């Protein structure tokens, strides 16, 4: 069972932590006395998150600013953050590119950028962070959505990227398992959360309950620290008891001996 | 219920039809006396597929050669094919970039190219083909894998792209449904198929039964023409009765009224 002590002194990276769910996570970690490196593009809002992080009692707090469109930056960032904290225990992958609810017409530029930022940079960051994470037997935490398990209209490019995350990360989990690479991977499936970006975007289009930004953030941190494979968090419990797919876990198992990894 | 007559005189595009499942589909279509435009990179193997297509009694048969890494080409191809057949009734999306079973290490180049070819060009091709497809109330057929519904080790990049397909195309289906855009979308989930590329790649690593290239090709064509949302095709029937996810269909529905499209 979870205890706040678990994060004490741990070295954690949070991406897209200038606002919303990201920022809330940085604050939780600050309260648990962890080492924290935060990132986003806006260095003003990032300075402010760092200050409050030190206030709340973080072991240390730093930021590095830059866009996750830039794959060179994503690689360099992880290294620099590692040197700042002298190692890495948890990689919380949270950022997403500016997106809004719209019918898809011919906006290929958006579909591309969505894969580039929401998915591809998550990979680039994982590659960079893995050596340090093997060292500490750490954790990767990937923030996904209900849109990354079931289909929604108006978030097509977004949904695609969030689906890709499940495919990739659920796949390398199986690789790590048999390679005895001892890094855990948590995929967090979130429903509507009352962040400002969210509430603006869904206003007048979608209607239903939003779950609170603060509790959601903790639920994520909880799941990663307890090395859970998935965290489900939504207002409706009917969702949390239907979003699960035991069929898939069974299939992935019946297939599990039908290949042979020993060769690697 | 299906009948070969349904394809008679229809104008159909098949991608990656120089070999394997692609080529088999082009032959089935030729037998049903359809118009056929095929594509891949290799113009030698493409000439050959065209000849045999004419032989089997295609209403017409042509090829256009070029790489689907090139997004300009994917756009131009659909247009040229449309002019050749004077319209378009079915878009069979089948090609994938060269891939093999391996643990993921740091091959970002591959992950990228995989999204570029296996997913992104599918979108580019859809955008281009949609005006003609609205005209004929046609069909889009998207070739996916069991790896695009459940997680496998050693095909991480591949799985990611095939997951993305489900997310994007399952999403725009819902858009088309309420926009009264009358183009059907078939996602074909395939298990191991005895194509050469497949048999070589899995040899010594994976073990189990492959389903025959020819029957698989027809099952796809069948599903698209009967405007089915999904086709499942695998050796094991235990798969076909476990791969289904009725929970998701239920959730997508309970959510279906909780947003309001009327604004678009
Ligand atoms: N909010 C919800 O109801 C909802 C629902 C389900 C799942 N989620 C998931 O939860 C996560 C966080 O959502 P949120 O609501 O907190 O979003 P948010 O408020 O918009 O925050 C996104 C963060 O990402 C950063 N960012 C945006 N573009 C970037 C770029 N190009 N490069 C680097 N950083 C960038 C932003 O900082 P800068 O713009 O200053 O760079 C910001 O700190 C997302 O992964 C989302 O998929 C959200
Ligand atoms: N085979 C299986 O057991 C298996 C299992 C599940 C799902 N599937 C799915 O079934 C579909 C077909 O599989 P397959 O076994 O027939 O594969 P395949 O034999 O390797 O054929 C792939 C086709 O794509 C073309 N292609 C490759 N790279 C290309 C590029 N960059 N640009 C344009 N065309 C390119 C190839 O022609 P050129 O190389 O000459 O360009 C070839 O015609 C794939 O989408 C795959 O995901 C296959
Ligand atoms: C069509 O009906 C629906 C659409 C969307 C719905 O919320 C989801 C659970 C899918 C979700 O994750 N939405 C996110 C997404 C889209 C938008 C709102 C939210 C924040 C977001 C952002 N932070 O940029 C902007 C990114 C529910 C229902
Ligand atoms: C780890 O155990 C497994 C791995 C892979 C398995 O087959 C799948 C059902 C996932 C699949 O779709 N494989 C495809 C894929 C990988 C390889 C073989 C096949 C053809 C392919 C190609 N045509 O390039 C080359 C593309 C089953 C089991």
């Amino acid at each position: 069972e979870f205890r706040p002590e678990m994060l004490q002194g741990k070295k954690v990276i949070v991406t897209g932590a200038s606002k919303g769910i990201g920022r809330e996570m940085a604050y939780h970690l600050a309260k648990m006395g962890a080492h924290v490196v935060v990132t986003a593009r806006s260095k003003e809002t990032l300075q402010k998150v760092v200050s409050h992080c030190l206030e709340l009692g973080a072991a240390s707090a730093h930021y590095i600013a830059g866009t996750m469109e830039d794959m060179t930056f994503a690689e360099q960032f992880v290294a620099q953050a590692g040197k700042l904290m002298g190692g890495l225990d948890m990689l919380i992958l949270n950022h997403i590119t500016n997106t809004s609810l719209n019918l898809f017409h011919d906006d290929i530029h958006h579909v591309r950028k969505s894969m580039e930022v929401n998915f591809l940079s998550y990979v680039v960051l994982t590659v960079a962070a893995l050596p340090m994470l093997k060292q500490s037997n750490g954790s990767i935490v990937v923030v996904s959505s209900l849109a990354g398990k079931v289909a929604y209209p108006m978030v097509a490019a977004y949904s695609a990227s969030k689906f890709a995350l499940d495919g990739f990360f659920s796949s390398i989990r199986k690789e790590y398992s048999v390679s005895r690479v001892n890094v855990s991977i948590t995929l967090c499936v979130l429903g509507l959360i009352d962040t400002e970006t969210a509430m603006k975007a869904v206003s007048g289009i979608v209607h239903m309950q939003a779950a609170p930004k603060e509790e959601c953030a903790l639920e994520i941190i909880k799941g990663g620290a307890l090395r859970q494979e998935e965290v489900y968090y939504d207002s409706s419990l009917w969702t949390t008891l239907l979003i699960r797919n035991p069929s898939r876990k069974i299939l992935e198992f019946l297939y599990s001996t039908s290949y042979n990894m020993d060769r690697f």
